[PDB]
This record gives structure tokens, sequence and C-alpha cells, in this order.
């Protein structure tokens, strides 16, 4: 049975599939490396060459940012049984773009704001925008996947209470019982996923506030947010308004 | 009936997929998504999670840098027809990766000469190495794709004669008559070619001597061309004594 940990670039899937796999593991995981063995990132393995058996007859876990109606993943159409659809504040997606990637800002805001999401950033490809992704994921899933049942967490639900918000994707995952969580948590963290990342690139290894600027953007992602537009109806009931 | 035009890195693979494409189009090429268009590169395809099906029932042209073995290609293992295997003198294709990429080419000349190929360069994945990529495409080829027929072209025989080089491409790939290949040829060009990379590059759009330095590398370089390991082998056979 075929299962995937889907979301939105940035969305917090590094840190999610770093707990997944210190609880699949058990032991805690250093080496970035050892993430993608726990939980392989499908775009990383079809950049190999690789792709992963339809149809295994045991669970595997996948993650990736690929909007769900891709058609590379049609291999995989009657074997996916669950999907964790990860979600965020797709305001923090954009600092987080920046973030990484006060003139530079008003502009690619409007990228962003026009996009509805990171289609003209060439760092991701074939995830859509933020809206048409959490469809495909979410409500239009069964186009793609009949057979999947689906369990959506928010980034900001996993910051909040990090301990019972990951336990739900365990116990939906049916991955064991409610004891490693803890110490899975544990293992990741906004200090420790900081250092994990660090170590690897060192080796060589494979590895990875609003208004401070707007006024006049203000007005134009709160006019998308409250706007009749698939994207505003995925913020208003994620909560990000 | 799916056919490959399969490559080492820099063995020449854009310049050969120009001229099949403007064959077949008929039209001079200008725009390097016009070659994407005419013969896709498979992993570009893969990075945008298109996958091409399995089984066309209308002859398709594909270009990749894999070796045949890699596991995503296992999807193609009836249907693929012809390989087209495109080589280069080996000792160019270092040239070509610094030329792109004196103290910065004594060392990854050794890291090539124990590569035996660009394995350690992540430009580039699933290519292994010079000889594994040669073999799996032309001698083992059938423990990969049984039903295939390949014809083998040396980038230095291409540019000796390139009309006459090319047709048998053609002839071999049954795309039509010996009448366009001059034309077909012509909007081609070390000259041209370098043009339309840059209106593509400016527009936007996606795109893309031994001693010099050596003396103690050219002992190194020649031990691994005339020593009986695979490489060698390959040279020997292609003509790179």
């Amino acid at each position: 049975m075929m299962c995937w940990i889907a979301s939105y670039p940035k969305a917090g899937g590094h840190w999610l599939r770093c707990m997944l796999t210190s609880y699949v593991t058990g032991e805690p995981v250093e080496t970035w490396p050892g993430i993608q063995a726990g939980v392989p990132h499908l775009e990383g393995l079809l950049r190999d060459g690789e792709a992963p058996s339809a149809d295994p007859d045991e669970q595997v876990l996948l993650a990736t940012h690929f909007t769900a109606d891709r058609p590379v993943l049609r291999f995989y159409r009657e074997s996916t049984a669950k999907v964790v659809c990860l979600i965020r504040n797709p305001r923090d997606a954009m600092l987080s773009l920046m973030r990484m990637k006060v003139e530079a800002c008003r502009k690619i805001a409007e990228t962003f704001i026009a996009d509805e999401g990171f289609s003209s950033v060439r760092i991701w490809a074939g995830e859509g925008s933020w809206p048409e992704n959490i469809r495909s994921w979410t409500d239009s899933v069964h186009e793609s996947f009949p057979n999947a049942a689906v369990l959506a967490v928010r980034y900001e639900d996993l910051r909040k209470d990090p301990e019972g918000e990951l336990w739900k994707v365990v116990d939906f995952l049916e991955l064991g019982g409610r004891d490693g969580v803890a110490d899975a948590v544990a293992n990741c963290t906004l200090e420790r996923m900081r250092e994990m990342e660090e170590r690897s690139k060192l080796l060589g290894l494979e590895t990875t506030s609003l208004k401070f600027m707007g006024d006049d953007i203000e007005k134009a992602y709160a006019d998308l947010l409250h706007g009749e537009t698939d994207f505003a109806h995925y913020a208003r009931l994620y909560g990000y308004a």
C-alpha cells in the first residue's frame, strides 16, 4: 500500500519527514540522507532514474510536492491507500522563499500573488499553485487516487502541539503505538533540524512578519485572501483569515 | 514504438536533437523549447512530473543520459524499438566540463579518471560512468530493452561529415527521405546552435586540447586509455587510441 506525504513547497515537509523517519527508525537521525532513506522524495528518486515499484505488498512512505494529477503519479493510481497532506499559511511560504532566496520583495509578492504560489520559481516544478495543489490532494483526490483516504495537517498546528498533532499522522498511517511519539518529536527541532542540515552540507552529502515592507501589498494579499477565488477558499478553510 | 537518443553528458546530444527536430519539423528552429518539443529529454519531463506513455502506437523520440538499466526506464522495456547511441571522445567531455564549469583541472581530471566519468558531478544523475553508459545502451542493451536494435554514432564522425552521418540516423530511424538532411544539417551549426541558445536564455526560457596542463596527467589518462579496463575497451573500439 502506497502512502504520500504531500505538501506545497516550504510547508514544513522536511520537518515532518524527519519525525516520521525517527519514529519508524526508532533511533535519532543526524544525517539528511538518513531522512531521504526513511521518507524518500519522489522528485529526488526520479532525478536518479529511480522510480519505486507500483503495488508494493508492504507499506511505503513517499513524499512529494507534485500536484496529485501529475502524469508520473498515474503509476500509483490504484496502489495509493493514504495521503498526509501538510498545509501552511501561504504568507509564510513567501517569507520562506525570501528567507532562503526591500525592492526584492514588493514584486516577488506580486508574482506570488499573481501566481497564487511559486509557479514562476524554477527551484520546484510540477507543484501548480497553492490551491490547485491542496485541492488535488484533498477534495479532488479521488480523481487521481480513488482508493485513498486523506488526513490534512497544518504546520501551524504541528508547531503549537507537536506531540499530539504527530500521533494523529502516526495513528492515521497505522505506524504503531503512541509511545515513540515524544522521543520522535524530540530529535527533530527547529534547532536540531538546523543542526542536522549543517553536518550534512559540511560532510558533502545532499541537503535541504508581513507588513515590514507591504502597506500597498497588504491590500492586495487580503483581497486574494477574502476574495471568492479558490486560494481564499482554502485560506478560509484552514484558518488563514 | 519507443526510440531513444541516448548519450553520455556532453556527447553533443543537444546538437543532434537540434538536427532531428528541424528534420521532423521541416522548419528551422530558433527557440530551445522548440527542441525540447521535437526530442524531449526524459530527465526534464520527469522533473515536471510528466512521463510519456509506455506503448505509444505511433513513434516517439526521447533523449536521455540515463544508463539503460535505470529502473525508471523499465516502463519502456517492451515498447523500445530503436536506440541511437551518441558517443564522444571522453577526453573532450572533461574539457567540455571545464569549458562550462590550472589548479582547477589537474584534479577534476583525477576525479574524472577515478570516476571513469562524471559520477562526482552533481549537474547530472543516473548516467553511471562513460563505459557503463555505452555498454548499457549497446552490448548489454537487451538486458533492459530486448526488442531493440542500436545504431552508434560518434560526435567525431558527425563533425567531419555532418550530412552523411545524419542521414544514417534518419534512415535508421525510418524518419523519411534523404532530402531534408542538408537543410536540416544547415540550421544547426556550431555557430547557429550558440545563437539559438542565446535568444532562449535572453528571453527567459529554459536553456542548454589535452597537455595544456597535464604532463603528469597524460601518463595516467593513457594508462586508463590502453589498460584492459572497460573504459579502454570502449576507447579501443570507437577509435580513441
